[PDB]
């Protein structure tokens, strides 16, 4: 079997790109951001606390005759966000794209954060990196991708993100239309429950490539690329009137100014990001200083190859035996 879903941004800065999904019977189409770097499948739903709804649409597990609760099951997460999302769990139908699972858990929120409230486009989320890291207790739960697994014609679902424009979500095969070139393929690590790996290197501009390990993981769930202080601040240091604003909590420059395209190596192959995705417009209404799109880790503790990066190329998530990723250029 396969699937296959358009997913859209929701904003013209591609903060975050939702993904329709049906869930119970009659189906309830609710929009889901779909995150590598988590594994819980939870939505806004007739329980959350109604002064903590601001118009997300709603799964109401009353109305779906396939939905059955988890008896003495419970979830609760906090995402590198500060975010956190906390409820009880039902068992329902999902389809995603004519992708159909049966008996999938489906996390119910009673309590979001304010952040949560505050995004009306967001109904929840959808975990796709490793069970291991399901939230679920006292019995830990199974991804949608793990649990459509063997039906899948093959293990593997790809990524193709759009730069302000809708892209695709296919479960299950891999279209050779949707990239130029070759697939690069490269070992991904689970130890810690993410689509780990390991790129090559990288270069700023038409400058030379440096060739170096940078560990990080592929996280379609977060909008921004977060590299080392040292390859960050190479990145910036070609910007004019760029620099690392405390105020801010990040990188800044003058929307004025132009932006170098950044390549990080994948196996032998380089992915070229464009200066424009590296854009993220002014840090306020009227602000003519911007927010940059590539910023550093050193105090998130792990190397994060966010949007930015995945929509520039066309991203194969192997999830074989022996679990690869595949980088192409589109
Ligand atoms: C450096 S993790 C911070 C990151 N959250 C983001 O990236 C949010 C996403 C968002 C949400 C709603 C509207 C717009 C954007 O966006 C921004 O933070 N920004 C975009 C706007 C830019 N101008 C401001 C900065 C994050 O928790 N992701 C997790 C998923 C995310 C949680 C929040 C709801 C949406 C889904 C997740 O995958 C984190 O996995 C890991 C985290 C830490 N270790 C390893 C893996």
């Amino acid at each position: 079997s396969t699937g296959s879903a358009t997913t859209t941004p929701i904003d013209s800065l591609d903060d975050a790109y939702i993904t329709p999904v049906q869930i119970g019977t009659p189906a309830q189409t609710l929009n889901l951001d779909f995150d590598t770097g988590s594994s819980d499948l939870w939505v806004f739903s007739s329980e959350t606390t109604a002064s903590e709804v601001d118009g997300q649409t709603i799964y109401t597990p009353s109305k779906s005759t396939t939905a059955k609760l988890l008896s003495g099951a419970t979830w609760s997460i906090s995402y590198g966000d500060g975010s956190s999302s906390s409820g009880d769990v039902y068992t329902d139908t999902v389809s995603v794209g004519g992708l159909t699972v049966t008996g999938q858990a489906v996390e119910s929120a009673k309590k979001v954060s304010s952040s949560f409230t505050e995004d009306s486009t967001i109904d929840g989320l959808l975990g796709l990196a490793f069970s291991t890291l399901n939230t679920v207790s006292p019995t830990q739960q199974k991804t949608f991708f793990d649990n459509a697994k063997a039906s899948l014609d093959s293990p593997v679902f790809t990524a193709d993100l759009g730069y302000h424009a809708p892209g695709t979500y296919n479960f299950g095969f891999i279209d050779t239309t949707a990239y130029t070139g070759s697939i690069t393929y490269t070992a991904v690590s689970t130890k810690q429950g993410f689509w780990e790996w390991t790129s090559t290197g990288y270069a700023v501009g038409s400058g030379t490539f440096k060739s170096t390990s940078i560990d990080g993981i592929a996280d379609t769930g977060t909008t921004l690329l977060y590299l080392p202080a040292t390859v960050v601040s190479a990145y910036w240091a070609q910007v004019s009137g760029a620099k690392s604003s405390s105020s801010v909590g990040g990188y800044v420059f003058p929307c004025s100014a132009t932006l170098p395209s950044f390549t990080f190596g994948v196996g032998s192959a380089r992915i070229v990001i464009p200066g424009d995705y590296i854009d993220f417009g002014p840090i306020s209404t009227g602000s003519s200083s911007c927010f940059g799109g590539i910023q550093s880790s050193a105090g998130i503790g792990i190397n994060i190859f966010g949007d930015v990066a995945l929509k520039a190329a066309f991203v194969v998530f192997n999830g074989a035996t022996t679990p690869t990723l595949g980088f192409a250029s589109k």
